[PDB]
């Protein structure tokens, strides 16, 4: 009877892609690691033309007695020409899934299924929930500071797209964050008048209606944050800091074969140490244009600063010589994937030029690798803002790029890398505590610790 | 039976070639008139007269008085160019009337304005004198600046909205993208006041003359005239060109025999010629690399005016030009002997006008980067009117993004391309240039009528 009693079962409903589903099945993992009575479904989805499949997911889960994944049959995508608009684009093909998430739900359907946790992207799936009568907690992937503005379109219309006029110079008040943030740091969708706006107020319209709202974050970072949203809105469901959720090990890509990672770390190996500045700018295989591409490998140079530089630009792009110098001294290395968590882990490592996407940042805040800011899309010119005006442990390349933004010359960027890897700069120290405050907040006894506990309390009760 | 006439060309020797050009075309058709030319130095540069008795040729019937010169107007007006150089030509009022007043006889028959001069007009009208507008530029500029007495003082061009706005100029025959109009017209600093307050007084003025010819714009003119009965006689005049071009800085010619020299090597319109105006301000540095990727990459020979630090260009750059040989560097530039020379096959002009006339004069095709003042007006009809030129970009302004060096080279490829169609209409333009100002070309005729309406 006791054991009976004990079970409970949670199904989880991730959005595709690594950045989505790296720290969603951290999470299950940290979940059932904590409650040996709590068992997890994935709902496994098929993104049109895209990898991290079940492959990808068993990798990372590497045997668990209480997670099991379930694929969701495929669909027809919605049209291409959505793409003006990545995030309607996204909600469009998730709504689409409906059908089958509720008859797959009712296959798999018991009395001991206790809820449903969805990504921000999947929150349309509440309405499937209620009709078994099983609550929905929403897990964010994304900060506080996100939560914040999405939480903060309620007092507006969903007609009123943010103004994509004066951009430039327009603070706006958001509850949540502290600083006014600067309008230009928003993300693209904001200002999107071809479904990016709508996208995100229908979604955060549901927001309040989940049971609970667990963020990859932990206290000793946002909980200020948390605090204020509370004395602004106590309708806003608990939340929940239970990270940093990292997959430390990192799983195996296409784009990289294990001659090509072992070479890249053993080349780390004989740098300095901290000498190295590591380049990535997220999962996306999206490159910069050309002329871009040219001005960081000049600057590159010019720095003199040793690299590893994660890119999926074509050979002939590259300033002439460039790659030939490159392999001729070795101080520097390109290649198309990296082993990002092993390459912020390694010694050599003292900077990180990163995109700011969460998972990339919250990475190098483990290990303690400061980044120069240089943010494309979601909510990084946001996490870029922050990063280095709120927390004050990043240094700003650029936090207001996004697509469409002017080439980054080579000077600008020597001048970025050469502040980035001083060893007397000031974010430094910050990173340094920062490091420190990530590492505790996982370890028995700390916040993101106690946090899941009282959310497994809550989520079985 | 003399005629005096002033001349006041804006501040700078840009001008004041130009206006010398004129000075010399008119004295050359009435022996019995004189012109004083008024001689302003801009805020700051030099070029006192220097370049003045260099092209003077000792001309018995013209003479240059310099004007005192005053406090220029605050640094922080030059957020509008136009509204600074106004401003500044304002402030010159007194000094005028008093030199005209100095001057002043039975035989002063008029004053010809610059552009930024022609609030002048009013120095004119207390003196009884008349005044005639003397264009630098062409008949679509002229209408431009006719068709803004169509809006207000402050509509500032819906405040730069233009991506797709298209409007209907009289005078200009195709409807003219907003893409395409000068910096000022979007300026809410001084610009679009200081192109309103002068060309608000356009059809106050005796005639306007400008420096182009019938056989490229009569259309443009005829259309103004059957547009707006208000509009005095237009007086087509040009091309007018010094083909000696600016001596000095004159020092033996070392630099000069230098690219003259380079070229005398090259093969028969094998080089393709960049230069960028007068003004100085030269791209950034991303904007370099990519021009000399670009040109490096499109295996084209090349001469390249430009003003920037050696070490911004792409490495191994430079020494490939010393070793190889197919392209060299160069600062200011001999720009008529350059496009006169016959080893020149190409133009990447930034479209200021004289630099069309002269390219059109020696039958030299243009790729299209145009940068400022009402260059890229001049750029979109070089292109889509005229056709004597390719556009690698019509729309460019200070502001635009980089031009990737993969387009420069196709437009480099396009435009040395010898089965392009601009090469036939250019020849043709070349023609009609050179027929313009002989005898019984069609701006001889109206220099005969213009000084037959001055002295008359
Ligand atoms: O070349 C790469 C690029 C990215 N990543 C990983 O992919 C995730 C990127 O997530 P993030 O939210 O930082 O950016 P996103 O790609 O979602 O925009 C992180 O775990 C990175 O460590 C990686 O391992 N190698
Ligand atoms: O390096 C140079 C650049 C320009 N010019 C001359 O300077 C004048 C430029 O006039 P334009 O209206 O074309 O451009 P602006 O300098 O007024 O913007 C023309 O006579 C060009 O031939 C020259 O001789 N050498």
């Amino acid at each position: 009877m006791s054991d009976i009693n004990k079970n409970s079962e949670l199904i989880f409903i991730p959005a595709p892609g690594i950045g989505h589903l790296a720290s969603a099945l951290e999470f299950a993992k940290l979940l059932t690691n904590h409650d040996k009575n709590l068992y997890i479904t994935v709902f496994c989805i098929k993104f049109p033309g895209m990898p991290f499949a079940d492959s990808y997911i068993k990798s990372v889960l590497a045997s668990q007695p209480q997670i099991q994944l379930i694929d969701l049959p495929e669909v027809e995508p919605p049209p291409q020409e959505l793409l003006k608009s990545p995030e309607f684009y996204i909600l469009t093909f998730l709504e689409s899934l409906i059908p089958h998430v509720k008859a797959t739900i009712k296959t798999i359907l018991s009395n001991k299924v206790v809820g449903l946790v969805l990504d921000f992207f999947c929150v349309s799936m509440i309405d499937v929930g209620n009709e078994f009568g099983i609550p929905s907690y929403l897990f964010l992937t994304s900060n506080v500071g996100f939560l914040s503005l999405m939480l903060s379109l309620k007092n507006r219309q969903i007609e009123e797209v943010f103004d994509d006029s004066d951009r430039d110079h327009q603070l706006l008040n958001i509850p949540g964050i502290s600083n006014q943030v600067p309008s230009n740091v928003l993300p693209d969708a904001c200002f999107n008048k071809d479904g990016g706006y709508i996208a995100y107020y229908k979604l955060a319209e549901r927001f309040r209606d989940t049971k609970g709202i667990i963020v990859n974050t932990f206290s000793d970072l946002e909980q200020s944050s948390i605090d204020a949203l509370y004395d602004h809105d106590e309708k806003i469901p608990p939340i929940y800091a239970v990270g940093p959720l990292l997959d430390l090990k990192g799983q195996p890509n296409p784009k990289l074969d294990q001659a090509q990672h072992d070479l890249i770390l053993k080349w780390l190996d004989e740098q300095p140490d901290k000498s190295v500045v590591f380049l990535c700018f997220g999962s996306m295989g999206v490159s910069f244009g050309p002329s871009q591409i040219r001005e960081i490998a000049l600057g590159l140079k010019h720095s003199g600063v040793r690299f590893l530089w994660s890119n999926s630009a074509e050979k002939k792009v590259f300033p002439e010589g460039f790659l030939e110098w490159m392999e001729l001294e070795g101080k520097g290395m390109i290649c198309g994937w990296a082993p990002q968590v092993e390459v912020l882990a390694h010694k050599a490592i003292g900077g990180f030029v990163s995109h700011c996407g969460w998972n990339s940042i919250l990475e190098s805040m483990w290990f303690g690798v400061p980044i120069l800011t240089w943010p494309i899309y979601a909510e990084q010119q946001l996490n870029a803002f922050r990063l280095v005006k709120e927390w004050g442990v990043g240094l700003g390349l650029r936090v207001d790029y996004r697509k469409g933004s002017d080439v980054v010359a080579a000077e600008e960027i020597e001048k970025g890398l050469k502040d980035l890897m001083d060893k007397d700069s000031i974010v430094h120290k910050k990173v340094q505590e920062m490091k420190e405050m990530s590492r505790n907040a996982v370890v028995d006894g700390g916040s993101s610790l106690i946090s899941v506990g009282k959310l497994i309390d809550d989520i079985t009760g």
